[PDB]
């Protein structure tokens, strides 16, 4: 895959269209806001409430779910993943007409059939790679997130076209594209998160922090050694990878690094990872969330209050209110 | 223990002592121009070469490292792990008068005994938990880098003074101090780079992308959602803990890394953590950095050579070329 700017949107295809930017969440502002700062005509569609009014203190014409899906010809579809189902079907459904394009940031409800759009309208991504205040502050500062594309169903023959110039209109295309497909963003977003990111990345600093604590060690000092110091890390790797972080560091922590690795990330955890992606591509993660979903959040309720019960995280707190 | 500031320097022990520090890397930088922009007075020792010139045209009184020693009460050693105890032997060992104090700002070498110092001169330490230019820059612009000190014999009776007075000088009592030991200090420090911060992490990310792209998905994609999205999560963890991190991504995400962390990260991998640290303790590592050092560091280049040419370093380079 090779990567792509400005100068690859070949078509404006947004262009006298009607934009409705469903959700005014921190995503749903940073993209409506984004693209009527580019050009583009840009409705809201929110419940009546919090976000109604702040988009209507925007400045934007704002309306229902339902009525601003009727006036508009592209609909990118912001809401919390876990209500999109519900929003789409009761409000959104109904008012598409052929030609339509319909957007998501991410492919979960697409991908894996949650959500079916009807094969006469067109369902693109744009999926920026940051948060919503971000890829407005970025924006506003005539720059941007980079970001992935994609297209699920090309009704219109345009469905490309509009998704690249979505990504031109909120400021991706300034610094980055990455063509993808709605499967392949889904799976390998979710793989990441999960074993690598967010699941994989705390749990091993977790375990870190009980080594040393079990061991009998402070901690005060694990803290800062297994999660305040990361950052320093992974800025040097986000800046110049492995190479950097490992040129910055001593040669004994360099060394530990090498030595010490693939003692703690056996093939042993490979083979974990491989039973973590199976279950995202056979459907079981996707069903095991949404069903925790429609019990009413059991799951999500317990591990998060046993989160907010972690050691790691008591500590953590009070030292970083004494370090303002 | 509780983080201490400036307030908790009691008294300055550094007043009315000649202070030598021992290298001028980007650590040894740090320290004395910090303390010399605190108002300490600090020679550099270090041995001719361009080190010794850049020391000179920075203003400072700059002489070899014995004879820096030999005029100082201060003694800051700041060369590189591996090179310390040959350098302490030859040149700061013959140079040291009783009421001297030798400072460093790792304790692998007197924690393990490589160095050795007499009995009637202090030994103490101050280890900012940042890189020499940050201990620097932070300093200028009015704060800091947080720090750990500790004191491994204390002779004169003012090892302790000259610690804290140490970490003030150069910036670090601005945002906090730990006290801790020179045992525990080289044991965590040891421990959370190789088991979580750098080994760990590094590992961590590299079996994830092995996982995507052996599966066959896009190696672009793959970085992007192992690595170049760490960031985002961690900046979070730093500010805020797990807790904020968890509270800013999506429910999908959130819930993944609730799910999927615990089969990535197993109880044997907490066992594997386990040895890492009984060979830190028993100084198998230290005895093994050493040993490879010694014989012209053939493990340390094979593992460099190998680290170049990993796919996803090949490929992180390109992307964060594409990417500026």
């Amino acid at each position: 895959v090779q990567m792509e700017y400005e100068k690859d949107v070949k078509v404006a295809a947004l262009d006298g269209k009607k934009i409705a930017v469903i959700g005014y969440g921190s995503q749903g502002h940073a993209h409506a806001q984004n693209l009527r700062d580019s050009g583009r005509d840009v409705i809201i569609g929110v419940r009546p409430g919090k976000s109604f009014d702040k988009a209507k203190e925007d400045g934007f014409d704002t309306y229902t779910v339902a009525e601003a899906t009727k006036l508009a010809d592209v609909i990118m579809i912001l809401a919390p993943g876990e209500i999109q189902q519900e929003l789409y079907e009761a409000e959104i459904a109904p008012n598409l007409e052929a030609g339509n394009a319909v957007g998501f940031a991410h492919g979960f409800n697409i991908h894996f059939e949650f959500i079916k759009v009807p094969a006469d309208v067109d369902v693109f991504m744009c999926a920026p790679k940051g948060p919503g205040h971000l890829v407005r502050r970025t924006y506003e500062e005539g720059f941007g997130v980079p970001a992935l594309y994609a297209v699920y169903q090309d009704a219109t023959g345009n469905a490309k076209n509009i998704a690249m110039d979505w990504c031109k209109g909120v400021g991706a295309a300034r610094v980055g594209l990455l063509e993808t497909t709605y499967k392949e963003e889904t799976e390998e977003d979710l793989f990441g998160e999960q074993a690598v990111l967010c699941g994989g990345l705390t749990a091993l600093i977790e375990a870190g922090f009980e080594v040393l604590t079990e061991a009998g060690y402070a901690p005060e000092l694990a803290y800062f050694e297994v999660l305040h110091e990361m950052k320093l890390i992974v800025d040097l790797i986000y800046e110049g990878g492995f190479k950097k972080m490992r040129q910055s560091i001593s040669n004994t922590a360099e060394y530990g690094d090498y030595v010490s690795g693939p003692r703690v990330i056996t093939e042993q955890v490979k083979e974990n990872m491989k039973a973590v992606l199976a279950d995202i591509q056979n459907g079981k993660f996707a069903n095991d969330f949404v069903n925790d979903y429609k019990a009413g959040r059991p799951k999500l309720t317990a591990y998060r209050e046993q989160a907010a019960n972690l050691e790691i995280e008591k500590v953590g707190a009070e030292l970083r209110k004494a370090m303002p």
